């Protein structure tokens, strides 16, 4: 304890050397005292003798604490509450003032706000009505008879204006209609009403900004009424009139006593002549509280507390009388024979006082009120003022203890009987302070954060409508209750207090808190004791309380005109009503509200001539792309710069106000859709600890709940050595002026061991140091090697790394997860919201550790044990920031940099640059200042060209200057404050923005004054302070705004499909998905398969929620298009591993992120019974939901899937995410074609989850009350992915018309692009320079997919030869042999194109057979080293493709079980086309072309000649080679090979159908009888030797990419060699094969066979003729119509961009009824017939009358066509 102990010495020290003791360090000093005492006790090693000696000192201590009092100022304060009849004013002012006669009473009166009740008035008209509209119009399915019966009175009135009691009447009966209404109902009325009046007082506050006013006052409030409604002259003179009446009450009451008790007795204070009324920090408050109370006749509560802090004194209500002195309650007691009950009941009080205040006045004795009184007690009451009224006048009342301690307000307590009991609670209406009592303040800042939270429901653009919380007197203003009350105040015209009694006390109750132990005697079992009240009573050990002899002195409250008379007593006043029509409501002047574009035919409807003139031309030249703006998912922040300057610069050059004022109504669109448009943010957190304190415990816990709280959050841990050694070196330094290095180099390093070595097992926890990633000319590193040691070298640290490309959340506290809903549920069964927060700690405890707490209930560890980690804390994943990049946290209303939370990877970030480069200006100034080198001139070059030069003013000059010479080393954070005279760079960034960014980032400076939130500061907080467990947003609650937990859907350890086999899930199910969605009745069936997500982990949620998003046919497609586009590329950066261009992984990277954040909103969605209501699968009730409740959307849950059902426009549209989608013209249709397709489909009934289970029990329907729900609930920023098309870097090129000339060739950009011309290690995005040509490079792994993708022209496989030649593969990729690129001639295109489809088909296909042998062989216990060594390839079952395999692991394991029908049937199909062709003529030559490609790869594989990978490929070349000599050697002859014998089968083919499809046959066999070509070997061992090894992918790609080497060898033969100058003109085309048309078929037909096999062999036919009308090479200019064999009357029209193709399809037919596409299998079946309505669709002929062939006119690719 001796660092403590010389604290103790210390403070006592500073203490005796006090020349005022009585002051607030002093208090201070005390309160260190009594901590550091307390703390000494808290030593388990103490002496009972010690335990008496630190007693007997905090006594003391205690006892001169106590002894610090101050006298209050002589001034009593009352507010004069507009309207208020001076009669019943002036009694109780004279009592006062006759009662306290050394003091002066102030009247403060607001003359600017005698009118503001008729304004407030207006403006909840306005509200209401929007409101009433927005239920109406969103509720479509049926009416409300309230909101009718509301218009109707209106309407009713609006034609009388003489009734206003009337009105008044018959909206009290309205409301008790109103009453009846729906819960649903009640709670959007309650939301709307109150979002609507903040919205409506965020109008005013921006009008009073436009005008540029410093005072608020009645002239203003009606020039704002007249600009947002039409008011005639005679509203003006009504409100004149009452405003005029208040003057005239006013200054006759204030006459009347200033007649009688003297002028400098009494006196008027002028309200506005008040410091807190202009102060910032009071966001204007005061003008909010008068449109947002419900308790109008009483006085304002801010008012208070503004006056007792500027004034000091006493704050006494109007209607409140002293207390009596103590021979008055003496007569009461015994002139009633002691009976208690006319002291306690509240009429005979109210009686009592009464008479007491008539006779104390001069008046009339026997006028008191006797009203609900007995006769009896009437007569003792008389008596008892007969009596008083012989006291003499001095002796009626008592004064109060003007003597209170310092820094305190005393509050006064009511005690009132009610039936139940005594009521006992404290009062605002009666308070003592002086003159800056800190107190105040903290009462004041928490009205302040309550205000703040109140305004939450519009602050926040994510704020859930529904959420009926239960009544818990919670600190924060549930904004439900609060909206009812309102409402309910605003119909019938007569609890719940944001800024009352409770607040005051919670406020108080928590400053004596903070005081400490000097504070433990105003706190009472965790409530305020008796000590902090006025007025107390004791109990005579009874249930009655001692009036006798209070503990301190009070005052009478129990009036004639106290708050229990004037409800019905004082009539409603009709002086603060002003009845208006909403109908002329000027929409265009209410930009929070109502988003307008601007249509110059209206616009400038109200400008002046000369203005017009001026300047229409140059606003109808915004119009376009301001419009686009407003209406885009994304923001460009180029157009947004441009718009916004120069309507900044249109705006200066005016003179015009009306102009001026629409102006500012686009800017304030502008700055509210920049508000609503948050971004998501990277599920990344990163930790700058200081390796200077000794508990490692907080950062631990901070890890281990991070780590808890989400499986995916990757955690950051950032040191600096540098900063560590150069701290050592200062220490050192400063230790000699006034054996350690290495002692301090092992120190450090422990720790960071210590860390490191705790969380070695999770990969997802990295410790980095920061002086590896920062590069050596950046600021950092240079503040590193000059030693800068300042606390803010932590921050700087923190943007330096951030600017570097590290996202997520950067913080240098021990930051933890914030608790989620469920456990602030399980601890409320046990605590309330102020123990809460402190049983926290305990429970994170036992949450990520399992330390047990004796503090706790067993019963609530239990509870928490059973839930999982995840779902008890928020990680960082679903948040999102501003779209400016950067967001800060708040405290007390005021950004702050414990927290820096940056964006998403990928997503435009303005406010990292602006920090770079300010940090490097402070660098300059300070290394400028260091050398003393630093004057004006200097400071202005180096502040030029730099957007920080907006700092540079005389003044911030001068003050730079004289810190320069005071002080040359000073910290980059001194020199910004001395620049700005700002307090962090937080707030600096918006000045930053504002030089791009001017009106619109002025404008959102400026509302920061008016209880708007700054614009980069977060506001829902998902984390809290370590150490008192508050968060760290602008206006959340940790603990009554938790948010709920996200159900995380967890998966087996093996994925059946990996991003390789993934397409075969589509291939495998597209077929019957079109055929059941036709035989449904889908008119319109498109496909657009996702290869985004190939886990069923989020169970596709993100996709699902971006195609709920689309409320339109156009919007849907664009967003389809873009997510087909970032799925190819996704399949290029994953699949293919290649590299992307930059805008092309941007757009990726926010796909991805816009993707998981969505899927996390919708599984916390979906769990939320409170937000979207969820019933089982049930068609008849998910058809009432669609056709009566008026449901637009909706979710299909399974297990493992997500699917979404619409209404657009007139169709309702099922999407499946890996199936496209189907739309239908009724919901039922839908229904049933969701059912059939996941119940008849085995695999796909097992994919989704649904195997051997109910379906009724598990599918979930999700759909929301009302449609608002989803546009609150889904993000309006979309990163353009559903409103405008996204192109990729080769679509920008393929526009570009000019060739670049490379190797004396000149070829177009995007041809150059697309064979990897990698420019300084990047792709290139533009034409090169003719300069840059030398420096360009080919990517080889670019060039390879690109040569297997395309079929070139000779010449341009000689032009890529030539690049490749003078240009040569950029080092590190792969090595392509010139010899392999060839191209080939006209006729041999379509066979190219099928033989490498049939490519991609094989190694799609191999992917998933070769890990199906992995897993087989995975599931075999292994022991040390690979011994596996499989001995034997034998075949069980051939129609379903088993094969018994003997295992030779040594230990006798044997498991002959495998099912690889793949590789069988795919011979099945070869031997029996090779058999029955000469009957049949029909033949399959991409069939052909994949058996070719299969043994010349097993062929490559043997002459390979051992871990599980490869030994279980050889097995898959085994078993081909097995196969293929089951299903081709009909004899077993032992000299047999594969190649020899598919060679002759497939030259037996060719020669027996010709034409250029022979041809091919021929060539493919010819390639395979040939032994392999030197060159393809050559390519095969150097992959295999080093390509393979080099990388870290896994098997699969390395197998695909075999597959792909043995396929370009067969293709290798049908390449032609260029011949130049062509002496004569020869033939170009294809040659036909024999046997083209449709009477092949019908020969084998006529076989006498079943009718149905016929058909099946005529829809073959069909079927082979519509699957290639069109094989298209925009590459080489070519299409191809070969192929076609079944679209007639074939019109190409070329000229047209994308060429326009038309056509007549071939079609079904019926004898009876025809063909008919309009109908489906049901409509079919019941037109002719054929069965019963109960048969199942499998019974039924699908495609009956109603198929076509093909089933849609293929579509043309755009290109230049000859």
């Amino acid at each position: 304890y001796a660092n403590e102990i010389i604290e103790i010495k210390r403070i006592m020290g500073e203490y005796n050397l006090l020349p005022d003791k009585n002051s607030r360090n002093g208090l201070k000093l005390l309160q260190k005292q009594a901590d550091l005492l307390k703390i000494i006790m808290e030593d388990t090693s103490v002496t009972e003798n010690t335990f008496k000696n630190i007693e007997i000192a905090i006594t003391d201590i205690k006892r001169e604490y106590y002894s610090h009092t101050v006298d209050i100022e002589k001034n009593i304060h009352a507010i004069w509450v507009a309207g208020s009849p001076p009669e019943s004013i002036s009694d109780y002012i004279k009592t006062f003032l006759k009662t306290y006669k050394e003091f002066t009473y102030y009247l403060w009166v607001d003359e600017k706000a005698f009118g503001a009740a008729k304004f407030t008035s207006v403006l909840k008209q306005i509200a209401f009505d929007l409101a009433c509209r927005t239920i109406q119009q969103n509720t479509p399915q049926k009416n409300i008879d309230f909101i009718n019966l509301y218009n109707e009175i209106r309407k009713k009135y609006n034609n009388n204006p003489s009734g206003q009691q009337e009105y008044l009447n018959k909206l009290r009966e309205l409301y008790a209609t109103y009453q009846k209404i729906s819960t649903p109902l009640k709670h959007m009325f309650n939301s709307f009403f109150l979002e609507n009046m903040i919205k409506l007082q965020d109008n005013f506050f921006n009008y009073c900004i436009v005008k540029g006013v410093t005072e608020i006052n009645d002239e203003l409030r009606i020039n704002y009424l007249k600009n947002v409604i039409k008011l005639s002259d005679d509203d003006i003179g009504n409100y004149q009139k009452t405003i005029n009446d208040n003057k005239d009450r006013v200054k006759k009451l204030i006459l009347d006593l200033q007649k009688q008790f003297g002028e400098n007795r009494i006196s008027i204070k002028d309200v506005n002549s008040l410091t807190s009324l202009s102060k910032s920090e009071n966001n204007h408050n005061y003008q909010t509280e008068m449109l947002l109370r419900w308790n109008y006749p009483a006085a304002s509560d801010l008012l208070r507390m503004y006056i007792l802090k500027e004034h000091g004194g006493i704050y006494t209500d109007t209607d409140m009388m002293p207390a009596y002195s103590k021979q008055v309650i003496f007569k009461i007691m015994m002139q009633t024979n002691g009976d208690n009950r006319f002291l306690e009941d509240l009429k005979l009080r109210r009686a009592i006082s009464d008479g007491v205040l008539r006779y104390v006045n001069n008046q009339n004795i026997d006028e008191v009120n006797y009203n609900e009184i007995s006769d009896a007690d009437k007569n003792i009451i008389k008596k008892i003022l007969t009596e008083i009224s012989k006291m003499p006048e001095d002796s009626i009342f008592t004064k109060i203890n003007t003597r209170i301690p310092r820094d305190t307000m005393p509050i006064l307590r009511r005690y009132h009987l009610w039936p139940d009991g005594w009521n006992i609670r404290g009062l605002n209406g009666f308070m003592l302070s002086h003159k800056g009592s800190e107190v105040i303040d903290a009462v004041i800042a928490g009205q302040n954060q309550a205000y703040r939270e109140l305004r939450r429901i519009r602050d926040n653009i994510h704020s859930e409508i529904y959420f009926k919380q239960t009544d818990e007197l919670s600190s924060l203003p549930d904004t439900d209750k609060i909206g009812g009350i309102l409402v309910k105040k605003y119909l019938s015209g007569s609890t719940l207090q944001i800024s009352g009694p409770d607040l005051i006390q919670r406020k108080m109750l928590q400053f004596f808190r903070s005081r400490g132990v000097l504070g433990e005697e105003f706190i009472n079992e965790r409530k305020l004791s008796d000590k902090a009240y006025i007025g107390v009573y004791k109990t005579t050990g009874t249930g009655k309380y001692d009036w006798l002899t209070p503990e301190s002195i009070g005052v009478n409250d129990v009036t004639p005109a106290d708050e229990s008379t004037w409800c019905i007593g004082k009539g409603r006043c009709v002086d603060d009503f002003l009845f208006k029509d909403v109908s002329t409501l000027k929409t265009e002047n209410l930009p929070e509200l109502f988003l307008t574009k601007i249509d110059t035919d209206t616009f400038f409807s109200q400008w002046s001539t000369k203005t017009k003139k001026d300047l229409q031309k140059k606003i109808q030249d915004l119009t376009v792309r301001y419009n686009e703006l407003i209406d885009s998912s994304t923001i460009d922040f180029k157009n947004l710069y441009e718009i916004d300057q120069m309507l900044h610069m249109i705006m200066l050059e005016m003179n015009d106000d009306i102009a001026k004022r629409s102006l500012f109504s686009l800017q304030v669109q502008i700055a509210e859709k920049i508000r609503r448009m948050t971004i998501p943010v990277d599920n990344i957190i990163n930790i700058y600890p200081d390796l200077h304190k000794k508990n490692d415990n907080d950062l631990s816990m901070s890890i281990k709940g991070f780590l808890a709280s989400n499986p995916h959050t990757k955690i950051n841990i950032l040191y600096s050595n540098k900063t560590e050694h150069n701290i050592f070196i200062k220490d050192l330094f400063s230790f000699a002026v006034m054996a350690f290095f290495k002692k301090h180099n092992e120190n450090i390093h422990n720790k960071i061991q210590r860390i490191k070595d705790e969380f070695k097992e999770y990969s997802r926890v990295a410790i980095h140091n920061i002086d590896k990633v920062i590069f050596k000319g950046q600021t950092l590193d240079r503040l590193y090697h000059e030693g800068y040691v300042f606390s803010d070298i932590n921050t700087l640290s923190r943007y330096t790394l951030h600017g570097l490309g590290i996202t997520g959340v950067h913080t240098e506290e021990n930051l933890l997860p914030a608790p989620s809903s469920s456990l602030i549920n399980i601890l409320k069964e046990h605590y309330n919201e102020d123990e809460i927060s402190a049983k926290l700690p305990l429970a994170y405890d036992y949450i990520l550790n399992k330390k047990e707490s004796s503090s706790i209930p067993v019963e609530i560890l239990n509870k928490l044990s059973e839930l999982p980690p995840h779902e008890l804390l928020t990680p960082v994943l679903g948040q999102s920031v501003n779209p400016l990049g950067m967001g800060y946290s708040s405290d007390n209303g005021k950004i702050t940099e414990q927290v820096i939370v940056s964006g998403a990877d990928g997503f435009d970030n303005p406010i990292s640059g602006l920090i770079y480069t300010y940090l490097e200006d402070l660098y300059n100034i300070h290394v400028r200042m260091r050398e003393g080198t630093l004057n004006s001139q200097n400071l202005r070059q180096l502040l030029e060209n730099s957007v920080s030069s907006c700092f540079l003013t005389e003044q911030s000059i001068n003050k730079l200057l004289s810190e320069a010479e005071k002080r040359p080393y000073q910290s980059l954070t001194e020199i910004h404050q001395h620049l700005t005279g700002l307090p962090t760079i937080a707030d600096a960034t918006l000045s930053l923005l504002s030089v791009g960014l001017p009106g619109t980032g002025k404008l959102l400076r400026r509302e920061q004054d008016y209880g708007r939130p700054p614009v980069t500061a977060i506001q829902d907080s998902t984390f809290v302070l370590p150490y008192n467990f508050k968060g760290i947003g602008f206006n959340d609650n940790i603990i009554s705004s938790a948010p709920v937990a996200s159900s995380l859907h967890f998966i087996a350890e093996h994925a059946k499909y990996t991003l390789l086999s993934w397409p075969e899930f589509y291939r495998h199910h597209a077929q019957r998905w079109f055929e059941m969605a036709k035989g449904y009745g889908s008119q319109n069936i498109d496909f657009h398969p996702q290869s985004l997500l190939v886990t069923q982990e989020g169970r596709c949620m993100g996709l699902a929620l971006l195609y709920l998003q689309t409320e339109d046919t156009a919007h849907y497609s664009i967003l389809q298009e873009n997510l087909m586009t970032v799925s190819a590329l996704h399949q290029t950066s994953n699949r293919d591993k290649l590299p992307l261009s930059k805008d092309d992984n941007s757009l990726m990277t926010r796909t991805y992120s816009l993707i998981e954040m969505l899927q996390y909103q919708g599984n916390k969605y979906i769990t939320n019974e409170s937000l979207l209501h969820k019933t089982a699968w049930n068609q008849e009730r998910i058809t009432l939901l669609f056709n009566e409740k008026g449901v637009k959307r909706a979710l299909i849950s399974t297990p493992n899937h997500t699917l979404v059902l619409q209404q657009l426009e007139d169709i309702y549209r099922l999407t499946d995410p890996n199936f496209g989608h189907a739309d239908f013209l009724s919901p039922i249709d839908a229904l049933k074609f969701i059912e059939a397709m996941i119940q008849l489909t085995p695999t796909l009934q097992e994919y989704y989850g649904l195997l051997n289970k109910d379906i009724n029990k598990h599918i979930q329907v999700h759909y929301a009350e009302s449609d608002m729900v989803w546009n609150k609930l889904l993000p309006e920023n979309d990163a353009g992915l559903s409103t405008r098309i996204q192109h990729t870097t080769t679509d920008r090129l393929a526009n570009l018309a000019e060739p670049v000339a490379v190797a004396g060739i000149s070829l177009p950009v995007k041809t150059l692009y697309d064979i990897g011309a990698t420019l300084d290690g990047r792709r290139i995005t533009s034409p090169p320079t003719s300069e840059q040509i030398p420096s360009l490079r080919l990517n080889g792994d670019v060039l390879n997919d690109y040569l297997s993708r395309t079929v070139l022209t000779p010449e341009q496989a000689d032009n890529i030869r030539k690049i490749l030649h003078t240009q040569g593969i950029r080092s590190g990729t792969r090595p392509i042999d010139p010899e392999m690129i060839r191209g080939t001639q006209d006729d041999l295109v379509s066979s190219q194109t099928r033989l490498q489809r049939q490519a991609t088909r094989v190694k799609q296909q191999l992917a998933g057979v070769l890990d199906t042998l992995q897993q087989h062989f995975q599931n075999i216990p292994r022991s040390s080293g690979r011994h596996l060594s499989v001995e034997n390839i034998e075949l069980a079952d051939i129609g379903s493709g088993r094969f018994n395999l003997q295992i030779r692991d040594g230990e006798t394991l044997h498991t002959t079980s495998v099912e690889v029908p793949e590789v069988v049937s795919r011979f099945q199909k070869l031997s029996t086309m090779l058999s029955a062709l000469p009957a049949s003529g029909i033949m399959d030559f991409d069939l052909g072309m994949s058996v070719v490609g299969v043994v010349q790869y097993a062929r490559l594989l043997q002459q390979g000649h051992m871990d599980i990978k490869q030994l279980s490929e050889a097995t898959l070349g085994s078993m081909i080679q097995i196969a293929g000599n089951k299903f081709l050697n009909t004899e077993g002859i032992q000299g047999f090979r594969l190649e020899s014998a598919v060679a002759e089968g497939m030259r037996s083919v060719a020669t027996r159908t010709g034409g250029t499809m022979g041809k091919a046959l021929s060539a493919s066999a010819r390639v395979l009888e040939l032994p392999v070509l030197e060159t393809v070997l050559g390519t095969w061992n150097l992959y295999n030797s080093v390509i393979q090894l080099q990388q870290a992918t896994s098997y699969s790609e390395t197998m695909a990419a075999r597959v792909q080497i043995a396929f370009d060898s067969i293709s290798l033969g049908l390449t032609a060699a260029s011949v130049a100058f062509p002496p004569l003109i020869i033939a170009t085309g294809p040659i036909a094969a024999i046997g083209m048309g449709a009477s092949s078929i019908a020969r084998n037909v006529a076989r006498k066979e079943e009718r149905h096999t016929q058909w099946l062999e005529y829809k073959k036919f069909l079927t082979d003729g519509s699957k290639h009308i069109v094989v298209a090479s925009p590459e080489r200019g070519l299409l191809d119509f070969s192929g076609n064999k079944v679209f007639g009357k074939m019109v190409l029209d070329l000229r047209q961009s994308p060429p326009l193709l038309h056509g007549e399809s071939s079609f079904n037919a019926d004898r009876k009824i025809g063909h008919r596409p309009d109908l489906g299998d049901w409509q079919i079946r019941e037109k002719v017939g054929y069965a019963n309505s109960i048969s199942p669709y499998s019974s039924l002929a699908h495609g009956y009358a109603n198929s076509k062939w093909p089933r849609t006119i293929p579509k043309i690719p755009s290109g230049e066509y000859d």
